[PDB]
């Protein structure tokens, strides 16, 4: 049972605070509604505490993984977004926050992956994944490393899995299959063979995450980095120009990086569905206030057409969202995020040594599959 009223915010990212802050404001001054924007972070640890008491805000955002816990949880109330936001969200992202056929959620914002390289250094970037630990190869006898990856983490080993294509990449006539499996493929065995493989030949390192290359990019203790470009704010510390590539090769033919939406839903606790209604149609999801959000946040972020369409005039943008489309969106899905961990507790138990490729995908196969 949350305060009846009044309009809690707990807003999700680096920025966009003052933007959505600023939307809030908007909505009380036409409302008289009492909002409040706020971001505890570590929601992971935090967001249980008021989840287990009928507690929390009336709106909460989150990543397009963390999402599934949310809904799964049970705290997330049913969204029927305006007709023609419906008709402006695309089926790859409006399907994406989809569950049990039914439309549970509403996208805010999009984000992707990418291979972020040293272009000073070594402008060619590599071609594919073999292409990695060529480059590896070459700084192990000058005592350093080109391939800057999370591998402590199953942060980018998951992801190296599904780059081949073999597992999490499926397209049909403008549909995607999130119903099959894709551990089970020779192509999904590679990835994580790859894995296994480089790090026993000095090219990988299992224990590297994000706070080693974090002070690598600091130090500078290397000649060039290989990581996501979430990772970018950190190596950009050395203020040299480094350029962007494709980092999957699927099928043997690189497309788009894996693409990740955020999505936002409405507490259950909440008796104020009204007034988080009115504020999500009414602003929230409206050109406008997406464009205010994008004041602190990236431009590249988008909920619905509408304002893919102003996206359209930036030859970057436009051109990234092109190119979107030649990767997979990431489902906020409950069953589809546990159906990741799957894999995720598998290419650490692969890392480690505590079993094989082929076992490692097969206890992943049978989580899946449960």
């Amino acid at each position: 049972k949350i305060e009846e009223g009044k309009l809690v915010i707990w807003i999700n990212g680096d920025k966009g605070y003052n933007g959505l802050a600023e939307v809030g404001k908007k909505f009380e001054k036409d409302t008289g509604i009492k909002v409040t924007v706020e971001h505890p972070d570590k929601l992971e640890e935090k967001f249980p505490q008021v989840a287990a008491t009928g507690d929390g805000p009336d709106i909460i955002f989150w990543a397009h993984d963390r999402f599934g816990g949310y809904a799964q949880s049970g705290l997330l109330a049913e969204i029927t977004p305006d007709k023609a936001f419906q008709d402006k969200l695309y089926p790859f992202t409006w399907d994406a926050v989809r569950y049990n056929g039914k439309l549970i959620a509403y996208p805010i914002a999009v984000e992707a992956l990418s291979l972020i390289y040293n272009k000073d250094l070594l402008p060619n970037p590599p071609k594919t994944w073999e292409e990695i630990p060529a480059l590896d190869k070459e700084l192990k006898a000058k005592g350093k490393s080109a391939l800057m990856f999370n591998l402590q983490e199953p942060y980018f080993t998951w992801p190296l899995i599904a780059a081949d294509g073999g597992y999490a990449f499926k397209y049909e006539n403008g549909k995607y299959d999130i119903k099959d499996v894709g551990v089970d493929n020779a192509g999904a065995k590679a990835g994580l063979t790859f894995l296994v493989d480089l790090i026993k030949n000095k090219h990988m390192n299992a224990d590297t995450d994000y706070s080693i290359a974090e002070a690598a990019f600091n130090k500078g203790e290397t000649a060039m980095t290989i990581n996501g470009p979430w990772a970018w704010s950190n190596i950009d510390t050395s203020k040299v120009n480094y350029g962007v590539t494709v980092l999957p090769t699927f099928k043997g033919q690189p497309s788009k990086p894996f693409v990740g939406v955020l999505s936002a839903g409405i507490n259950a606790a909440s008796p104020n569905k009204e007034l988080a209604k009115e504020f999500l149609e009414n602003y929230l999801l409206t050109d406008e206030g997406l464009e205010a959000v994008n004041k602190d946040k990236p431009l590249g972020a988008v909920a619905l057409k509408s304002y893919e369409e102003e996206l359209a005039k930036d030859p970057r943008i436009a051109a990234t969202m092109e190119n979107a489309q030649k990767g997979e969106i990431m489902p906020n899905i409950p069953q589809m995020s546990a159906f990741w961990y799957a894999v995720r507790t598998a290419v650490i138990n692969a890392a480690s040594g505590r079993q094989t490729v082929d076992e490692a995908l097969k206890d992943a196969q049978t989580r899946i599959t449960k």
